[PDB]
């Protein structure tokens, strides 16, 4: 049922990487990249992340799945940066059972060093529900990840529950609005409300904020007009496979 | 013993209110009054209650109480609309129990219609924990206030959890800045940063913002230049008894 071929996915080479490119507006420069884990099964196809992480979860496969897609991530990164892309970010999702997983720390800390990579190159990208488990140990890991030299970002943001209190207690660098308010952005204004009030919202914290799912220039143009520093989504590039990406990031630099 | 004495403290007469005013900063004029729960034991003095009221959730006491506050503070707003304060707001707190109670929506729209009050005049506040201990039943609960003709308040803001999702979406007209956070103000930076961004969520999100614990006239002034609609604490009147802050209308709307 797939939760059963999910076991021999890894194994088999069935799961791989995408990257999409995050876009700064102070220059409309390619300024990080997010990897994503996909599992393109020979029979079914593309199995959804949100399907195969909690059966990832529950059998405790997650975090050497999450050790590898860090890895792969982290000597990607290291390639890029030797062909000039020096100052380029990397920005990883870390599930709900990785960002609990005492031994996160030191998994990250060993990647760091061994590719030597600049401090806050990678970020390591978090969601509300993730944080709400169990604050305190969030609170030590993400602690010790800062002190390692990675960023800490808070994804899908705006879909759970937060504390104001703790948003700026932890050392979280920036907040992703949720795709869900984006793409529908030039339409519901309760979305473009929840939009500007999330771009307002890290102004007020002192947190860059980056938009999620930006799909149409106009699009852009709302979320530039109302202060949102970064942008990520198809009217920037779907997720390529890294050959891919590497051409668009030289065609972006190129200028 | 105090769980016991808790009991029976309402027929005992040992519970009885305290009001503070709330003024709006648009024309620094009093607006509103928060109804204040005291239980004044004959042995043990003030119970605090941050200590009898989650007592009165076990017990199952805060429902009878509960509906004593919210008539007490009623028959108090009548009398205060009849002395010529016709426009004045009264706000009730209700705790986490009593906002999930299925008869919370007839209480509360039996003594608006006994008092013959005004739309608008009676506000409910409500904490983030209330809300996330069953967003589905607090969101029709709220609703049905809403319909009623009270309004709804999010007091303790920035102390529990909340989404902008249901923030946006639910009924509610006011975020209350925790004390907390207004106390430390002028000395502590990252809680003015808390302020700050309070007051621009509920900018953003269009609500009205009070603060509350506004001790002095530089937390004022501070607050306004960010764009507060509101205050409360030491500053403009400590909690009184009723008729104190009769006195205290009638003496600034000579
Ligand atoms: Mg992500
Ligand atoms: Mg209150």
């Amino acid at each position: 049922e797939l939760e059963k071929d999910l076991r021999d996915a890894l194994q088999r080479h069935e799961l791989h990487l995408v990257y999409q490119p995050q876009v700064d507006y102070r220059d409309h420069r390619v300024v990080g990249v997010e990897a994503l884990l996909r599992w393109q099964h020979p029979l079914h196809g593309f199995v959804p992340p949100d399907l195969f992480i909690p059966l990832a979860e529950q059998n405790g496969s997650i975090f050497s799945i999450g050790e590898w897609v860090l890895d792969q991530a982290c000597r990607q990164l290291r390639e890029w940066h030797d062909q000039g892309f020096d100052d380029l970010r990397m920005a990883v999702n870390l599930s709900t059972v990785q960002l609990h997983h005492n031994a996160l720390p030191r998994v990250v800390s060993n990647l760091l060093q061994v590719y030597r990579l600049p401090a806050r190159s990678l970020e390591l990208e978090v969601t509300e529900t993730g944080l709400m488990e169990d604050i305190s140990t969030a609170a030590q890991h993400l602690l010790s990840l800062r002190r390692a030299g990675a960023l800490i970002a808070i994804d899908d943001f705006g879909t759970g529950y937060s504390s104001l209190s703790y948003l700026k207690s932890l050392p979280l660098d920036k907040i992703k609005i949720d795709k869900s308010f984006v793409q529908d952005l030039l339409q519901d204004e309760d979305d473009a409300t929840i939009v500007r009030a999330i771009i307002q919202l890290g102004k007020s914290l002192g947190m860059q904020v980056i938009a999620e799912g930006v799909e149409t220039a106009e699009q852009e143009a709302y979320i530039i007009a109302e202060g949102c520093n970064e942008g990520q989504g198809y009217l920037y590039s779907k997720p390529l496979p890294a050959r891919e990406l590497t051409q668009y990031l030289k065609q972006a630099r190129r200028l």
